[PDB]
């Protein structure tokens, strides 16, 4: 009458799945890494009302615990999708229906209680209709945490049954950093408030305010900020090539000198400009007083040979972070950046191609990890950018229909959080999209470690067998675990 199972992190659980075959949990992670995994519940006779779910510490050698206060647990809600994502190509969305994601809180980190009041509410649920419930479990490995094993137990009980299931932890001997080796600027829109700053920043994402009106060192020291943008922005976009003169270096340094001084500074000066050639030599008189004033140029677009040199004398590209899309990528030119010393970053949004991960909820949930990591690594980009983040509907826990143009509909286009108040909290909570965004660059810093130790060549090696590219990447999430695991095992070996 209660069936209990587990899946990965990165295994989608439908509402009408049958039950799996395991009810325990093997993971394996690096001090100050996150592993996550879910335990789903059907009841296939009958209904259970009143459904409780806790967590023990786990136990590792003698006294050895790893606290229970670092595991963060949630219940999954799941919204219906009336109408599909573009549907082109071989990579498909898996058509309307009821997709998880969004992340009912047990625990309001503004309390470090559960919440009263809300509508939707973690604990106590219903198991009903022979349809499936699934609690999310996030396990973040303390910084001091001993490698070895560990165990401990989550029990699912409710007024008519109880099971419970182990959770089994290898801490391998090596840390990733506070501050991640990918940089990043995922943008806000609307949502001003520093807990949705935080909740990106927990997640490993950089962000900027975006359309502030005129009206960080302590996230620096807890969250390993590494980069900020200044923010002059030239409003030129796809609709608009068209570029006033540029700040000057004094303005520039000016704006700068807000900031910590160790602080690696970028500006996103222009937006999908590329097809205005216009732009070039206005492009290159901003470049040039960026330059003068120690601060890199962000652009969205493509290399282009023309902008290879900033006409300072120097050999210094104009652009010094170029952000493409998948569709974009032309490895030539890409070799002739990353040579020269630039940075190529990845960004994504829309359904553009027959054959890029893409990032829409209808879609395998393994595309929104598998892009920041492994295949960001495998073509040597080091960064990745989104342009919205709190792109909420009308009706956001219900309706994720964000948005509707030239006959296509984008389910999730431009949101990965939430807001809080349906669950009776004050600011935003996380998607399971954004939960894979945070894996995948831990992924990536697991290549950075590698490459640190002087094992590039059999890093990316792995990395090639799930993530070589736009178009021949894994849609297995056992095989993207298997790399991952063949990472962290040679690591944990380097480091004893
Ligand atoms: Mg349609």
């Amino acid at each position: 009458s209660l069936s209990v199972w587990t899946a990965s992190s990165q295994e989608r659980v439908r509402q009408d799945d049958p039950a799996g075959e395991s009810l325990n949990i093997e993971l394996f992670a690096a001090r100050g890494e996150y592993e996550s995994f879910q335990v789903a519940l059907k009841a296939p006779e009958g209904e259970h009302r009143n459904v409780h779910f806790v967590v023990s510490d786990l136990k590792g050698t003698g006294d050895s615990f790893i606290s229970k206060s670092n595991l963060t647990l949630y219940r999954e809600h799941y919204v219906y999708i009336s109408e599909s994502s573009p549907q082109r190509g071989t990579v498909l969305p898996e058509g309307p229906g009821w997709y998880p994601d969004a992340l009912i809180p047990f625990i309001d980190p503004a309390t470090n209680e559960p919440p009263s009041g809300g509508e939707l509410i973690a604990v106590p649920f219903a198991l009903e209709n022979n349809s499936n419930q699934v609690i999310w479990v996030d396990i973040q490995v303390p910084r001091d945490a001993e490698a070895g094993h560990y165990s401990g137990s989550y029990i699912v009980s409710s007024e008519h049954g109880e099971v419970t299931g182990q959770i089994s932890l290898t801490v391998w001997n090596f840390e990733l950093p506070l501050k991640p080796s990918l940089k990043s600027t995922f943008l806000i829109w609307s949502s001003r408030k520093k807990s949705t700053v935080e909740e990106l920043l927990k997640h490993k994402l950089m962000c900027q305010q975006w359309n502030l009106s005129e009206e960080e060192g302590e996230w620096i020291e807890k969250y390993g900020v590494n980069c900020s943008g200044l923010g002059f922005w030239s409003k030129a976009d796809t609709f608009n090539g068209v570029m006033p003169p540029p700040p000057t270096v004094e303005e520039i340094q000016a704006a700068a000198s807000a900031h910590p001084s160790n602080l690696f500074l970028y500006n996103y000066t222009a937006d999908e400009i590329g097809h205005y050639t216009s732009l070039y030599e206005p492009i290159k008189a901003w470049a040039r007083n960026l330059h003068e004033a120690g601060v890199a140029n962000l652009i969205t677009m493509a290399p282009v040979p023309e902008l290879y040199d900033d006409g300072s004398g120097s050999g210094r590209s104009a652009v010094d972070i170029w952000v493409i899309l998948p569709l974009q990528y032309d490895k030539d030119r890409i070799q002739e950046v990353l040579a020269k010393g630039d940075e190529v970053w990845s960004y994504n949004c829309c359904v553009q191609d027959d054959y890029s991960p893409k990032w829409q909820i209808d879609f395998n949930p393994i595309e929104y990890r598998i892009q920041p990591g492994f295949i960001n690594q495998s073509l040597g980009m080091t960064g990745i950018l989104y342009w919205r983040v709190d792109f909420w509907t009308e009706d956001p826990w219900h309706d994720v229909l964000t948005l509707r143009a030239d006959g296509m509909e984008f389910n999730g286009e431009g949101m990965l959080v939430y807001p809080g108040e349906q669950v009776g909290i004050d600011g935003v909570v996380p998607s399971i999209r954004l939960k894979a965004i945070r894996k995948g660059i831990e992924d990536y810093e697991y290549i950075e470690i590698l490459k640190n130790l002087g094992h590039e060549q059999w890093a990316l090696e792995i990395s090639q067998s799930v993530g070589p590219d736009w178009h021949n990447w894994t849609k297995d999430h056992h095989k993207l675990e298997w790399a991952r695991k063949q990472l962290g095992e040679r690591i944990n070996d380097l480091m004893t």
